[PDB]
C-alpha cells in the first residue's frame, strides 16, 4: 500500500523515498527484477526504475510506471537536492554515501516502521498463496519421511525433496533444507550434509517452499507445540505466546529451548514479528510456532492468526 | 588489509559479509561469523554453538559470543571503523549509537585481493564449471515440446546437487519463445513450444565457488532469422574469447563483441554488458562493460556472454566462464557452442 507509505512520509517530513530491497520492490510494484529494480516515491506517487535488461519483464508485471536507465548514475540526478530521503535500514553504506555525495541528500530517515506494519498483516490474497506454499511444503516433508532409510545421505534426501517442491510449482526452497540425523539433530540450523543416516537416530526434517513470492515453513522430527497454537488469541503479545511453550518445557526440566518460539513468514522466510519482542498479535499475521529440545527434537507449523484464535496452514501429522 | 588500515588511519575493521568472512578466515559459520581486526590482529567471532567447527577450520583466532550485541562492546570507542560498503545503514547507525566517530570503506583491498584467483581457487571453479557443463547438456536433452520450463530447471538443479554442488549458483534460466527475449527469464510455468528459441542459463555453487554458462537451442529446425541472430552472437562470443588477454581493459573486451553486433544492425538489442567476474559470488569484479576500465590481469575469472534480444520474438545468448592466463584466455566451460 503506497497510500500508507505517503501518509508516513507526510507526518515524518520526508520529501522522497528510495526502495531497493527486492522483497519491498515487489511489495509496492508487483514485480521483482533480478538484475536490479528501484522505486522512487516522489511525494504523491511511485515509479519503478530498472536497467534496460529488465525493462521488458518489468513492463508487463509492474502496476507502477516503469522507466529504464542505461547507467545507475541516472538515479542520483532525479534525487538531487532531496532534503529528507526515506530509506530502508538495509540500504548499503555505499549507496547512502553516494546519495550524500552525488545527490546532496541532507538527512536520511528509516522507513522500516511503515513497511513492517504493512507487511505484518497479510491480505486474503497473500494468505491464499502462503497456504499453497504450505501445501507444497506438506508434500515435501511426507516425501522426506518416506525417503529416509539406512545408509541414505542427508543431502541426497534434501535434493530429491527440493526437486519435488519445484515440480509442484515452487520457485525454489524457502531456505537451505535442514535434514539432521544423529548428533546433528542437536544443532537447530543443521543444514543437510554428506553424513549418512543410521537406524535409531533422530532425524529433524526442516524445509520450506517459496511459491509465487511467498514462503512456508515446516519441521517434523522422526526416528507443548499444540498448546502454543491453541493459545494464540489476538490481542496477546508476542512475548506472551513464547511464554506458553517455554513454561511447559521448563516445567518438564528442559528449560535446551535455546532459540525463539517462532518468527513471521511472508515475502521473506524470517520477518516480523519474532516470537524480547512485545508486538501485539493481530488477525492476518502469519507466524511460525516451533519449540525444540537440544539429540534434537523440533516440531514446527506455519500458523495464521484468525479472528479469536489461530489456525495451522501446514497440515502434516505431528 | 592491515596496510590499508594504517595508511588510512583506520583503528579497527569490521567484516560481516559471509563470503568475505570465508575469504579471510577460511571458514563459513552457518549462523553468523564476523571478523574484527584490531590493528595487526584479526579475530573471528562466532555464535556459541558454532565454536567447535570454527576452531577446527579457521585460520584465525576464534572467540565465541552469546548475543550479537557483544560486538558493540568490543568496538567500544573506536574513532574510525573500517567497514564493507555492503554494510547496512541500520548497522552503521548502530555503531554510532551503541559503540564510532568515523566510518571508512575497505572495499578497495577486498576487491584487489578477490579479483585475482589463486591456483587453488581456479581448481574449484574448474570443477564447478564441469558440473555446470553436465547440467546444460542434460537440459538440452530434457527440452522437448510441451515441457514446462520449471520442470527442466528442476531436473538439472537436482543433477547438479547429485554431482557435488551445494546448490545452483543462481535461479536457473530456461527461457523459451517470447521469454528468450528476457535476459533474466527464470524458468517459469510456461510450456516450451515447437519453433521456440530456448535460452539455458545456469551455474553451480561448488565448495564456495561459482560457475556460469549459457547455451541457446531451437526446438525443431531454426527459421531464417533465428539462425541469423544466433550466428552473429556466436561470432561476437568467439572473437571476444580469442581477444581476451592481460593488459586489455574490460571496456576494450566489451567493445570487441559490441562492435560486431552493431555491425550487423542489432546494436540496440544487445541490452546488457558483455560479462562479469566470478568467484565466491556469481557476480563479481570486474564488470565487462563499456563503463568499466579495469586492466585484465592473470588469474582473473570472467564471463563472456553477448546477446541479441528482440521483444515478443525471442533472444540468443551464449556464455562461457573464462580464466585470464599469461598470454590470453582459457575457456573453463567446455560444451559446444
Ligand atoms: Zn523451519
Ligand atoms: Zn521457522
Ligand atoms: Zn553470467
Ligand atoms: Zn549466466
Amino acid at each position: 500500500r503506497l497510500e500508507k507509505l505517503v501518509k508516513f512520509m507526510d507526518e515524518n517530513s520526508i520529501d522522497r523515498v528510495f526502495i531497493a530491497k527486492p522483497v519491498n520492490v515487489y511489495y509496492f510494484s508487483g514485480t521483482s527484477p533480478l538484475g536490479g529494480g528501484y522505486i522512487i516515491v516522489d511525494g504523491d506517487e511511485a515509479t519503478l526504475y530498472v536497467p534496460e535488461l529488465e525493462y521488458e519483464m518489468a513492463k508487463e508485471e509492474s502496476k507502477l510506471p516503469v522507466v529504464k536507465f542505461k547507467k545507475f548514475d541516472e538515479i542520483y540526478e532525479i534525487l538531487k537536492n532531496t532534503e529528507t530521503l526515506g530509506i530502508e535500514g538495509t540500504l548499503s553504506y555505499s549507496m547512502v554515501e553516494n546519495f550524500k555525495e552525488k545527490s546532496n541528500v541532507k538527512e536520511f530517515k528509516k522507513i522500516d516502521d511503515v513497511i513492517k506494519d504493512l507487511r505484518i498483516i497479510k491480505t486474503k490474497e497473500e494468505i491464499e498463496i502462503i497456504e499453497k506454499a504450505c501445501e507444497i511444503a506438506d508434500k515435501a516433508v511426507m516425501a522426506a519421511i518416506e525417503e529416509i532409510t539406512e545408509g541414505k545421505r542427508e543431502r541426497e534426501v534434501a535434493a530429491k525433496v527440493e526437486y519435488l517442491m519445484k515440480m509442484n510449482g515452487a520457485e525454489k526452497p524457502a531456505f537451505d533444507t535442514i535434514i539432521a540425523s544423529g548428533h546433528r539433530s542437536a544443532l537447530p540450523h543443521g543444514v543437510a550434509s554428506d553424513k549418512r543416516i543410521e537406524r535409531g537416530d533422530l532425524v529433524v526434517i526442516d524445509l520450506g517452499a517459496l511459491y509465487n513470492h511467498y514462503n512456508s515453513d515446516i519441521t517434523r522430527t522422526i526416528v507443548a507445540q499444540k498448546r502454543a497454537v491453541e493459545a494464540a488469541k489476538p490481542g496477546m503479545t508476542a512475548k506472551e505466546l513464547d511464554s506458553i511453550a517455554r513454561e511447559i518445557i521448563k516445567e518438564y526440566g528442559y528449560g535446551y529451548f535455546i532459540h525463539s518460539l517462532g518468527h513471521g513468514v511472508g515475502l521473506e522466510i524470517h520477518e516480523w514479528p519474532r516470537i524480547y519482542d512485545e508486538t501485539v498479535l493481530k488477525e492476518g499475521m502469519v507466524i511460525t510456532i516451533e519449540p525444540g529440545i537440544y539429540g534434537g527434537v523440533r516440531i514446527e507449523d506455519t500458523v495464521l492468526i484468525t479472528e479469536n484464535g489461530a489456525k495451522r496452514l501446514t497440515k502434516t501429522e505431528r
